């Protein structure tokens, strides 16, 4: 679903920071 992928991208996002 479109509401399930919006959270999947956050993964790499958060990791990218640190």
């Amino acid at each position: 679903d479109p509401r399930i992928a919006a959270r999947g991208r956050a993964r790499l996002r958060a990791v990218g920071a640190i």
